[PDB]
């Protein structure tokens, strides 16, 4: 479910690319978070270049950039926008991968995603009227 929708987002910016998910491994959320994902990259491309000209990916330092970008992400507390960029930003980190020739933590970065949206997301999702208040507020 919460795997759904990162396999799902993961997938579409590997495809933008011309990668393949399938090669390295509820609709109307996932269409919803795909396209606020487009827009969200479009806004925040000056942010967007900043973070992927910043990367230095190795497999001993990924989840070390991971946490340190998206605890950074979330210090001042959870909305919509900002759980947004947390895709746009995996999807980054995994286009970055595979430039790199680090296809091999695609995977894995899907998997801290989802423990990420587990463990610390959730809550927040649930108290704020869970992904069908997102698709809602900001869907079309
Ligand atoms: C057409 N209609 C239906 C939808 C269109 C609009 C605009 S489309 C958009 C999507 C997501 C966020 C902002 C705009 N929808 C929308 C609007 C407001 C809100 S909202 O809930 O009010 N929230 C926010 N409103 C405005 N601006 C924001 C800016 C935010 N940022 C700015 C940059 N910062 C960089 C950063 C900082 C720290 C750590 C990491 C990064 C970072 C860098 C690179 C990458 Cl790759 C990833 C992360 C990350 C946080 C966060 C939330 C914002 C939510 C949504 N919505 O969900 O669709
Ligand atoms: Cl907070």
């Amino acid at each position: 479910s919460n795997r759904e929708l990162v396999v799902d987002f993961l997938s579409y910016k590997l495809s933008q690319k011309g990668y393949s998910w399938s090669q390295f491994s509820s609709e109307a959320v996932k269409q919803a978070l795909r396209e606020a994902g487009d827009e969200f990259e479009l806004r925040y491309r000056r942010a967007f270049s900043d973070l992927t000209s910043q990367l230095h990916i190795t497999p001993g330092t990924a989840y070390q950039s991971f946490e340190q970008v998206v605890n950074e992400l979330f210090r001042d507390g959870v909305n919509w926008g900002r759980i947004v960029a947390f895709f746009s930003f995996g999807g980054a980190l995994c286009v970055e991968s595979v430039d790199k020739e680090m296809q091999v933590l695609v995977s894995r970065i899907a998997a801290w995603m989802a423990t990420y949206l587990n463990d610390h997301l959730e809550p927040w999702i649930q108290e704020n009227g869970g992904w069908d208040t997102f698709v809602e507020l900001y869907g079309n």
